Formats: structure tokens, C-alpha cells, sequence
């Protein structure tokens, strides 16, 4: 159960979320457009870079906390949900990790006046086997030469700091995969170019693109660096994301508890038959079942976001992002069939949730990988997924 | 298994469909229109009114015969689907059994011309309850007045041939669900008005409206006439449904099965860690899982299909729709799960298929309302659902 | 997670139950018979009436703290996990709260001793609707006269202390329900019979029967009175079986992550095709999904046990209850699937596991019974089941 | 839908299990023991060899025909559902197809006068990967010499006709796998050697046992012999199991139909809180689902029956057997519910309806390998499980 202290923090996430986020959701999805008024109120209520070190003018919470907050962000505007993701897990907490102290004031300094920061990993031919990646950077001097593309980049367009991943080249040998951090201005730099937007079916709010790199130069003291080397640094690159999932975790978790109260009030003012459909044992024993996997996928993410250390523990983390986005895309559809033929109307809300979300069974991890991890850790086993494996 | 001459039309539709309306289906569902140039293609190729008996122009064909090319438009398109059912099931069945010779004629000229029938009966306040309507058609001399409001009406603003239910009222007498014939033109008839499109999730290719009745005046002649009684005529009315119902849930098959198809293709020719994805061992069992319940759908649908008498067994029809519908929600979810963010994109086909497939658990009733239905039948049993149901 | 002290708990409780249970579990499904020498050492290691509060000898324990113990129990041998719970929560719980000083020692002194307390509410024409029931105390003097009769008593001809619930009448008015306490030992007491064995599909180690109630004289201070009408005290009594509602959850959760070890371990040692069945990713997602739903039933299961005041949350206790129940119904039948033709078999243990854990949707109140509790929590209504409910 | 004939067939079978299996089934369960008395009256009716050609004394019915018997028999007794499948699919229909004339009257004398044939191909060491088996079968002469174990061996002390598969060697050379037909006999033959019994969680009337085989001779002319050799023989004699496959799943049916209609019965008759149990929404929709989850199962079934040439089509019986079992395990579980805690006493047949039902996803290939079956159809791929594969 939460502590005063998170109850007080969710009421104040939750209190910004209903007066100000929840009216503008609609419009957010239509539109498609990224909701700059919200973001300024998130900033100012203090909800971006929650994790910062107070050293930095962060507020130094925990995960537990951000994904307290994440969800009563998530039930006013999937949008919102993922901005306060981006804004505090992820990118920022694997700078503030590993990051030397410049790279820390750099991405604190955007991410505290209202940045959500761009991770650029995925690409076209590089997706759950992430390590085959194309986008390369070459050696220059104090300078590294970034040459490639990514897709499906959540903030192309709008994010300034990015973090990007890419294969090292010194003089053409190959050292492994580094980060770069790189901040996207209204001038520069040169050779960082936005590319096409992907529309997706939901969470609109937020444009994903394509991104490339055109001999985009990068100095050496904006790379992240390892003294143990590169190889070693990318897996614990990588930890960061067992944050992040925990809080896109409680995004999906957010959308469904938001049309699961949507689906139960309907049912009580909604009538057939002369009674509320809320007297119909059929639609109870639905919202009993909606209730209970609810609950579950809740205490999952709040137990997964306290364990490990610096991050969540890879497997308790995969574990709870598994559940929680198969019971979102379960109750989010089922929530829409209360309404009947207005829930598939897009005067309202409930096709909207669906939409939203489906994506996280798939976006930073599919629930298959996710499965394939959790196996290896109960089987003590590596599991290779290539041909030659065994 | 199909015959020579099913194959042959099955085979037929499946040309139409892939040759004309699959470059088709991004951009119906993009821009929301009715695709008119497309229906006369459907129609200028046999498959409108195929039931229609031959005398009135018809090809006389059977329900199995119409589920069977459904599922091939529907392939293609969902819209183009939903079109090839209306225009062979439901209301023009209706009218084919229950109608006098001029109204068949009516019917059948309209169709046979290209135009998809509209069947009118929920309302905001009356779905599941479609016996608490509040549509009203009052007795007038040789008249009925008709007032009221429908909504989710498919086909409003482009359907002609209107088939209107509304509680008939004698000199303040109800006598029960009547069916009332009127077609919309430019000209008239006075009183009945396309009212809001609801715009929808998906199939957006056909506008859901809603329809005003404002003093709407109906000859006699065009009523649905039943020798004794309307509290029968209704329940005969609604068997028409019946065979709606697997036409709808054939819809919903096709779609899955489209989804299914472009996820298998998927799996061979993309490539991680080194290989096709269709190596790996856990696509493969969902890819079996899939195959198992369309095949079942598929066998649920064209088992109905040949129930019953005019049309297909209440029970038998509500088994196979609730079957095929939620098939094809599980089906078009997982096989955009095989897309991975590609799937999410709108520039793949997944994320509608997804979007089309889910109306098919909600229109024409709900999955719960079938459930209630078949239970009723298994426990052979009425089971009420008002309040004092049981007293 | 688990504070320091109730890893040492925990640790306690494996120690006993792999050490002593484990090897018994299968001869006590065989033979159907109690096992008195388990519970003894049960008794021993200080498992028996753990939250009895220390001034009648208990450790005073938590909720949260018996099932901990409990699913270590369960994990060995499903009787000895419902001997833990039965001989923890429910009845024991009961009286402990409400019970005068008096009732406390008597019940204390028998459970510490080693007693499994009955609780007796069920009768055959009586189970989800318990309201209903028939058994009946009716005043007389400083007593009440029992009649009636139960089934389904787990505990049926071993247990000692009974908590018996009967419909209260004085002068052939109707009082409410009430919980009478009584103690069987070869002497008597008169009118308490001990009715015909159930037989059942799983956790056949203690026996289940009818009891029942002729005449059996109850003096008022063994009934469990409230200060203002049994209509309160009666709801009041049931909260106590919150607690015994997560016991029994935490039974099905041991059963199943006892058939999920041995099935992962049967997977890695096991080889076809040349390799170990831990290679196939087919069964890998399998193993995957297990170990998901059981760490959520386990979160719902310790959440529900800290919920509430003295006994857990009804409604928490209800999901967690639910979850964890159908969890072990799945968890145990995909266990059994890894073992092959092998796990059809009765000489491995996995067969025994799917009996076993199938009473938890059943027993205590049903998956039904407490997904309309949870309903009715999240409607904030009343859902009365009656014809005349609404009116 | 079924012809008038196969109608009057079902008739006929629905007759005589009712009136004379379904009062057995209870004690055939407890007891554990072959009931010899209904297979006299099985053998009497006509519904044992029903494919058999009339030219050896057999009715020459269809699979189709047979499912439909299968499935009434089932209804009555799991027992007797298996029984029905073991004398009139798989080993039965194996030799019926590459039999010789003389291995044909063999077996169809032994089946007709009552005989319930047993196949013996799975070992301890061999289940999904048969063709691992170590069963050996040595040239001597015109005979040959098996020695070897099979296991869960069904009729195991009961079958008297055997159809036994080995590792054939020639002289010390490999030849494959081949099969043999034996004859127990209260007298011989020598070597022929029933094992322990392999007590099992339900279909209980049936022994499976372990079989030995020491120094067992049989002559060549009871080896089924092909001209394109043994390697191509054996998977022709695998393609029998595709009819033995969907008989095993009218079983599975014919449980969960029997189960079906009595839960649905006590929902009538039982009543709580005044009024029939059948009256509760929430348990109509249980009954509406295992409804349709029967019909479809039966539709797969037959369709998988008449599918194929002289056996049905591999995938298409695969499919069906992994929905019919699949739904079986639902249904049943789902019924024994309607009945509370009395559906958990073993004084009623709901429990053992679970129990009886539970192997069909595991015996004659389990659910996970058809599922592999399916997939090679439809990704039009060999599906090789060995580490190389590929
Ligand atoms: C809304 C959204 C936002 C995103 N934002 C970002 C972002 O900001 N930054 C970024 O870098 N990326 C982003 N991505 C990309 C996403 O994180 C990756 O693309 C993800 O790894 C999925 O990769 P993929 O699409 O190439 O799937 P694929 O790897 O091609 O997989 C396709 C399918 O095959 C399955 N599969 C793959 N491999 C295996 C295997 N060995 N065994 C079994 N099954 C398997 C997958 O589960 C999936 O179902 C975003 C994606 C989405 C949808
Ligand atoms: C895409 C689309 C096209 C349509 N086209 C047409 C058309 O052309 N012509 C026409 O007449 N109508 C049409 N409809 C309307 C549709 O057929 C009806 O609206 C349908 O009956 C559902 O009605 P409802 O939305 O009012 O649901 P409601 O009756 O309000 O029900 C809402 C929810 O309560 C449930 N429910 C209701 N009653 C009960 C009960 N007794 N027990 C348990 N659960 C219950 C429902 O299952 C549903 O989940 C269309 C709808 C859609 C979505
Ligand atoms: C292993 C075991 C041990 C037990 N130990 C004890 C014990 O020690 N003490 C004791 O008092 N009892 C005990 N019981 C009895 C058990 O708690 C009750 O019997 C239980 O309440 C179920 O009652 P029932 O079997 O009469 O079900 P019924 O009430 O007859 O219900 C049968 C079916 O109808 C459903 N149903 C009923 N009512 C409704 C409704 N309004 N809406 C929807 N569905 C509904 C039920 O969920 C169930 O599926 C035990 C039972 C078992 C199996
Ligand atoms: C009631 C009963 C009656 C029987 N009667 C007979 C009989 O009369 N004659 C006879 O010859 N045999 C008989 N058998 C044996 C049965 O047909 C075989 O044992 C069956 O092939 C299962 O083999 P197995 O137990 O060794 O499972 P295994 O092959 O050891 O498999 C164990 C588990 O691993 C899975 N598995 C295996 N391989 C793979 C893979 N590549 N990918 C994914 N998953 C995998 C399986 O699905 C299973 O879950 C009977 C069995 C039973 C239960």
C-alpha cells in the first residue's frame, strides 16, 4: 500500500490530470497534434525529471513514485501518460546513471524547463534483435561522424535532447555500441534531420519519426562513456529500459482503469429493459473480472518499480509489462462494449483507449521478448534465438 | 465442403475483390465515402440480391451461396463486405419472404439497380430492448403516420429502399411491431430526414446516421402485411436477421482471415537475429491457434448457413456470430502483433483490420444478447430481462 | 516484500514442510486418512493458532504471516496447507475477536493443543445462498436446542472444536443468524452426529461429511453474542472468513508453485529430439506465463492479507481469491501437460495436483458467488439474487 | 448435417449406450476393471470393425460413420468411447490398408468376435520423437526376433491382437522402422510379456501397461511388409493415426457433451435464493459458451472425418483433435461447477468427466506437437525441433 507521502503525490498528480489533462484528450487524438499547454503544466507542477538528483534542481523520487504519477497522467490523456514517461525513465535516468556531470546538467537543464527527451534506438531492419543495428559513428579527431536512420523515434519533431545508439568505428575497426547525446535546436546541429512521421493508430498525440543521421558530428565529451569499455556499457545502457517499462507499464495501466470507470458509470446511468445495465449479472461478472486483473497489473508495477537497484530487476519488470498491457487491450475493449454501438462512435471515448492501448504489448520490447526473458531467468537458461545457437 | 458451382462463384467473388477492391480498401477507409464506383462493379457482376428469385431478375441463390462471396469481399474490404451483406441479407430477405408481389418488385428493381437497402430499427434509447422502441406508426385512413428517430442507421444518407420498424398504433390501440417500406430520393418522401453521421471506429466506409421520422406518411400497400397479426409478424420479421447475422459474421471471418494471411507472409519474408521470424517456435503455435479457429468459425458460419428453413436457425445463427466475431477480434489483434511497431503504423493495413473486425461483437446485436439467446435455447427456456421477469 | 523476521518465518515453515510433509503427501491422498502425526509436529513447530494473542498462549502473529506459512504447507501437501489454514483463520478468527474470555481459552487450549476447529455453515438445500439455511437454535431457558444438519464439514469425525451457524429463534421468532461454539470428544456431546463421508475429487487427507443436529443443547455463554442483534453480529462473523477466503487462496497458490517447480525441473532434465524440453520456445512462453500469473496471485494473496482491520478487506480478499484459484486450476493442468503421458499417470504427483487445487473456486464461496461481491463493491449496490430483488 | 442412414446409425448407438453403458460408467470407473459385459454387447451391436470390408465381415462404413458412434458411446462411458475408437481406428486401420489378405482375416476375426486391438509405439525414452524408440526387431531366418519396452500400452492384459513397431535390423544392418502383428493367447507366445499397470487419472476401465518383448519370434509373414521399403512404410502406417486422431477427439467430445447436459439439467432442477439456478444470467452465459464451444468442436471433427483419402487429411484432424480436447478440458471443468461443492464429490460423475477428459490434449500426439503439425501446413515449412535444424 502507498505511504502519506505517495498518497499525497498521487492527489496532486491526480488533481492536474482531471482539472487540466482529461478535457483535452479528445482534441489531442484529433488533432494528432503534441499538446505544448499540458506540457508547460506538467513542467510547472513539477512532474518532469521527478528522479533528478535535487544536486541538479531535480525533486530525487523514486520509480515507485514516477509510476504513481504516470498513471493518473495515463487516465486523463495516453499522450500525457507517455510524456511523463519519457520525462522522467528511460533516456534521462540512463544519463543521470552513467552520465559524466556535464551530460547530467545538459539533459537535467532541458528535461526540468519541459524537454521530453528522444531515445533512438529502433530501425527499419533492427527491431527485437536490437544489437544489428546499422546506424554507425566514426572516429574524428575529439569528434565522433554519426551516418544512419532510426524509426518510430516518440518526440521526433518536438524533443530536443536525444540520445542515440549507434555502432563505433575507430580509424574502421569496430569498438561496439555507444550512446550520443545530441540537442536538437531551432538552428543546428547539422546532419540532425527529422524525417517522416509514422501515424499510428493510437496515442497520437505524440509524433513518432523517422530520424537520420548526415555526417551529424558529435564531440567526444557528448558520448557516453565506459571505463570497462563499450561492450559492457551497452547492456548496462540497456538496464535503463527496465525502468522505462515499468512506467509504460502504468500508461497501458492508466488508459484501462480510465475506461474501466468510464464503462462502470455508463453502466449504472445507461438503462434497458426499464433498470440500469448495471443490474444485468452478466455485465457485473465483467466488471468483477475487468476489477480483478486491474488490481493485479497494479500491484505487479508498483512491486516491480521497488525492486532491483539503480533500476527495476529485468524480470520482475518484463513480468509486470507482460500483464499489464494483455490486461489493458482485455479490459479497454471489454470497458467499449458496455457503451454498446456508442462505443464504437469516435464522439466518444472508449475506441480511443483501444487504440491507445494496443501499443504496449509492442513499443520497447514485445510481450514475446518479454516472455522469451522471463523463461530465461526461471529456466537459468540463455536462451539464443539464432539458428546456430545450441 | 463446397460444390463445383460454389467454387466457381466463390472463386468468381474472390477475382472481383482482390482484381478491383483490395487497392481500394486504404482509401475508402481514409476518406470515410461511400464507394460508389465499386458498388457498381458488385453489382454489374451478379452479386447484389442474389436470393432474389429469378422471376423478379434474381439469381436465386442461397444463404451459403452469399456467405460464401461475402467472405471474399470481405477480404478485400470490409465496407465492400458489409455492402455485399446488406444488399443480399436482412431486410431484402425479409421483404422477399413477408412482401406482396409489388413490394418484392419494389425491392428487387432497387437492388438489382445497385442500391443497398438500410434496415432501420435501434434507436438511442432502444437497442438491446428493441421492444421498447418509441418509433411510433399511427393508423390514418388507408395511412400510417410514422414519428420517431433511429440511429446507427447503416447506409443513411446514400441507402434508397428504407425498411422502417415502428410500434403501430390503431386509434390508440397498439397492435404491435410493424415494418413499414419507404425510399429515400432526392425528392422525398416529406418527413423522413438523414439526421447526424456517427462517425465510427471503423468500416468508415459506409455513413452510420442518424433518421428523423417527421409525419412520414406510408400507404398500407407498403406495410409488411401478415395475414394474423403483427405480435407474429415481428418474430417472423426478426428470422430474416437470422440469416443477417451470418452474413455479418462472415464479414468478420473475412476480415481475420485477410489479417491472418498478411501475418503469415509477414512472419516468412521479415528477418531478426538472423532468420524468418516463422522459425520461431511461439509465432508458430499462435500462427496454428489462428488456423484452428478460423477453420471452426468458417464451419460455424456455413453450418448456420444451411439451417433452418427460409432462413438460418435463430440459434444455430447466433452460435456461429458469436463465434466468427470474437475469432476475428483475437485473430486481427495477434496478427498485427506479428507486424511488431509496423503493425501500429497506419501505413500498414493491421491496425484497421483491428478497427473493422470489432463492430461484429456490437451490431445487430450484442454478443451478450446472443449469449442470452442460445442459453434460452439450451435451457429452453424464456428468460426475461426486465425486472419483474420472474413474478 | 517480506520484512526479516518473515523470511525466518517462511524459512521455518519450508524447513517443515519439505523436510516432514513432503514425503507423506502421497500416501495421504491414497489412504484418505488424517495424518495426526503431521499434525502433531505441525502443533510442535508452533504453526497451530499462530495469531492467538500471547496471554492464551498464542504468537500473535498476522494474517500476512499465516500465509506465508500456509503456502509453504501447501506447497508439500495440500491437507497439511488446509489443516494450516483452518487451524489459523475462519473459526478460530471468529471467536478470537468476538468471543468472550471464556470462549477464547476453551478454543485456544484445543487449537494449541493440536485441534483443526469445523466450521459448520453449509447444508445441502443451503450453500451460496447460506441466508437460507435451515438449521435452527431455538431458546430455551439459558440454552439453545439445536437442529438441523450440515455437509461438506471439512474436518468431519477429527475435528474437536465446532462453530456451529443456525437460525435463531425465541418463542418462534426469528433473531437473526447465530454461531454456536461446541466441543465433540468420544463422550458426547448428546445430539451432535457425525453423518455420512464425502468423497472427493482432491485433498482427500481430511475427511468432509455431514453433520448432524438433534436436539443438541447449547448453553448461552457458548453462543458468540453481540452487544446490538445478530443481524450486525452475523455480517460481522462472516468478516472473519475474509480471512479465511486468502488462507485458502494461498492453499491453490502452493499447490500450483509446487506443480510449477516440478514441471520446470521435469523440462530441463527431460530430452526429445535430441535436447532438453527447456529448448522448445513453445514451452518456454509457457513457463513464462505460469510464472507471471503466479507472481501476481501471490502480490493479490499478501495484499489482500495487510488489507482491512482485524481481518482482511472483503472485497481485496474476494479478488485476491478469485485470481489466485483460477490461477491454480491453470498453473496445475500446464504443469501436468509438460510431463507427457507420464503426468496422466498416478505415480507421479502432478495428476493429484489439478484434483487438489480444483476445490478453490469452489469451496468458501464460489468464483461466482465472489465475483458478484466484488460487483457489488464496484456498482456500490446491493445485487439482491431473489425474483422480487428489485421491487 | 447427417444423412437419414447416419441418423438411424446414431440412433442405434445412442440406444444401447444409454440403456446398457451409462449405468456402468460409475463402477467401471471405481473398479478400474475392463467391463468385458458391454464389450460383448459393443461387439453384438455391430459397432466394432464397422470399416472393415464386407468381403472380410465387416459393415465397410466411413470414418464419419464412426465418429458418430464414437461420440455416443463417449457420452455413456469414457471407457467404452475408447474402446469403441481401439476396434475401429489406427492399428485396426493400418492393417486394414497395407495389411495382406492373411494379416486382414487375422485381425478382423479378432475384432469382430470382440477383440479391442492395442498399438505399441510409445516407450519411456519415446513419445513426441518416436522414431527414438530402441525397441528392435532382428532377422532370423524367415522370422524375426523383438526384444524391447513399450508403455501406457492401451489394453495392455486385455487386447489379445498386438500391432507392434521396432527398429528393424537385417543381419546387423538398419533396415528402419517396421511393424508386427502378434496374438496374445492365454498360452502364447513365448516372450510376449504384459508389464506393471500404469494406474491412471481417469478413463480408468481401460488397463495401460508396460510390455515387454523377450526373445519374442515372429514370422515375416506377420511383419507388414511394403515394396518401396520400411522408411517410406512406417510414415505410411503413421497416416492411420490421422483417423485414430479424430475418433480420440469424439471421445474427448462425447465427455464433455455428457457433462454438458447434465450440468445444464441440475441448472434447472437446483435451486438457491428461491428460484432455479437457470435463471441466473451469469451461468446462461457459461452454458451459451460451452454451447457453442461443443458445436464447433463437433463441426471440426466431422469435417476432419470425411477430409483426406482412405484417412483423413493430417492437418485437418490435427486441428480438430487440438480444439475438440481443448474445449473438452473447458467444458467439463465449467459443468462440475454448475454442480458447487457436490460437483467435488466423487458420489457424482462431474469429477470424474475432468478427469476422464484430461488426456486427450496428451495421448497419440499432444496438443503442443499438432500445434507444431498445424504450423508446417501454413507456413508451407518443415519444422525441424532437433538444435540443427537449420
Ligand atoms: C508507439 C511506438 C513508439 C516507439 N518509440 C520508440 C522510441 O522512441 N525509440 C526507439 O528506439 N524505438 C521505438 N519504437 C520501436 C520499438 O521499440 C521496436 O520496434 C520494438 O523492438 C519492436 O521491434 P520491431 O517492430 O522491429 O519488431 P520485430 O523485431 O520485427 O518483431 C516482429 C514480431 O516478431 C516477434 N519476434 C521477434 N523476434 C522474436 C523471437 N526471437 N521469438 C519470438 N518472437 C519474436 C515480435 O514479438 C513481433 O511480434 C516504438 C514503437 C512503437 C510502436
Ligand atoms: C457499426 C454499427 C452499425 C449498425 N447498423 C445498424 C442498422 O443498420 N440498423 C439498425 O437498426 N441498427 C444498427 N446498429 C445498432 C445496433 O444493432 C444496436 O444498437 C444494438 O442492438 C446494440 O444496441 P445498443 O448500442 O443500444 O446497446 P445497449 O442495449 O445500450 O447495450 C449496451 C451494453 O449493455 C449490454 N446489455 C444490454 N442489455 C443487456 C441484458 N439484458 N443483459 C446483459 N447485457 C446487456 C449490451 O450487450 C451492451 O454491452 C448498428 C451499430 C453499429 C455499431
Ligand atoms: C472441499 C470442500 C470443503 C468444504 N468445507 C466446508 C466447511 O468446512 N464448512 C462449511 O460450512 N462448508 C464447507 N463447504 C461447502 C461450501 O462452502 C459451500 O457448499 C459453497 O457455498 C457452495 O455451495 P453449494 O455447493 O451448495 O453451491 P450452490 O449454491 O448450490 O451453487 C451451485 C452453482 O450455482 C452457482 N450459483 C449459485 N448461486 C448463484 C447466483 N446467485 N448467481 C450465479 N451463480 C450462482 C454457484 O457458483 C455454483 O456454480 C466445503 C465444500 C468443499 C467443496
Ligand atoms: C491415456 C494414454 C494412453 C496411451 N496409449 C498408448 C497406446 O495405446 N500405444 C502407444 O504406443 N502409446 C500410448 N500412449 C503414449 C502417448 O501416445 C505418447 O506418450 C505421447 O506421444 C506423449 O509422449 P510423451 O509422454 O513421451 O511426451 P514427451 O514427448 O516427453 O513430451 C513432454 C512434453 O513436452 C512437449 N514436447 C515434446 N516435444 C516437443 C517439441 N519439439 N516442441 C514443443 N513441445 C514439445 C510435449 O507436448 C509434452 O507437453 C498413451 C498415453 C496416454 C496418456
Amino acid at each position: 500500500e502507498l505511504t502519506p507521502e505517495q498518497r499525497t503525490l498521487q492527489t496532486q498528480a491526480r488533481e492536474l490530470a482531471q482539472s487540466v489533462f482529461a478535457s483535452t484528450a479528445v482534441q489531442t487524438d484529433l488533432t494528432e497534434q503534441y499538446p505544448w499547454d499540458n506540457v508547460a503544466q506538467l513542467r510547472d507542477a513539477g512532474f518532469m525529471g521527478m528522479m533528478l538528483p535535487t544536486s541538479v534542481g531535480g525533486r530525487g523520487l523514486s520509480t515507485l513514485d514516477t509510476v504513481i504519477v504516470i498513471e493518473e497522467m495515463a487516465k486523463a490523456c495516453a499522450t500525457m501518460g507517455r510524456i511523463t514517461v519519457d520525462s522522467n525513465l528511460g533516456a534521462i535516468g540512463a544519463i543521470t546513471k552513467y552520465g559524466s556531470e556535464e551530460q547530467i546538467k545538459l539533459a537535467a537543464d532541458l528535461v526540468l524547463a519541459g524537454d521530453k527527451p528522444a531515445i533512438c534506438i529502433s530501425e527499419p531492419n533492427a527491431g527485437s534483435a536490437a544489437s544489428e543495428m546499422t546506424t554507425r559513428a566514426d572516429k574524428n579527431g575529439d569528434h565522433y561522424i554519426l551516418n544512419g536512420e532510426k524509426y518510430w523515434i516518440t518526440g521526433g519533431g518536438v524533443s530536443k535532447l536525444h540520445l542515440i545508439f549507434a555502432r563505433v568505428f575507430d580509424d574502421g575497426v569496430e569498438q561496439g555500441i555507444g550512446a550520443f547525446i545530441t540537442v536538437l535546436d531551432d538552428h543546428g546541429p547539422e546532419g540532425l534531420k527529422v524525417g517522416r512521421r509514422l501515424y499510428a493508430m493510437g496515442v497520437r498525440g505524440i509524433p513518432e519519426t523517422h530520424l537520420e543521421f548526415h555526417d551529424l558530428k558529435i564531440h567526444k565529451s557528448m558520448m557516453i562513456t565506459f571505463p570497462d569499455g563499450l561492450k559492457r556499457g551497452f547492456a548496462a545502457l540497456m538496464s535503463a529500459y527496465n525502468a522505462q517499462r515499468v512506467g509504460a507499464g502504468a500508461v497501458a495501466l492508466g488508459i484501462a482503469q480510465c475506461a474501466f470507470e468510464e464503462g462502470v458509470a455508463y453502466l449504472k446511468r445507461r438503462e434497458q429493459f426499464g433498470r440500469p445495465l448495471a443490474e444485468f449479472q452478466g455485465l457485473q461478472w465483467m466488471v468483477a473480472d475487468m476489477s480483478v486483473q486491474l488490481e493485479a497489473a497494479r500491484l505487479m508495477l508498483r512491486s516491480a518499480a521497488v525492486s532491483g537497484e539503480t533500476f527495476p530487476d529485468i524480470n520482475k519488470a518484463a513480468q509486470a509489462k507482460i500483464f499489464a498491457a494483455e490486461t489493458a487491450n482485455k479490459v479497454t475493449n471489454d470497458a467499449l462494449q458496455f457503451f454498446g454501438s456508442s462505443g464504437y462512435g469516435r464522439h466518444n471515448p472508449m475506441e480511443r483507449h483501444v487504440r491507445d492501448a494496443r501499443m504496449f504489448t509492442i513499443a520497447g520490447g514485445t510481450a514475446q521478448i518479454l516472455r522469451t526473458q522471463v523463461a530465461s531467468k526461471i529456466l537459468d537458461m540463455k536462451l539464443p534465438q539464432t539458428r546456430d545457437g545450441y
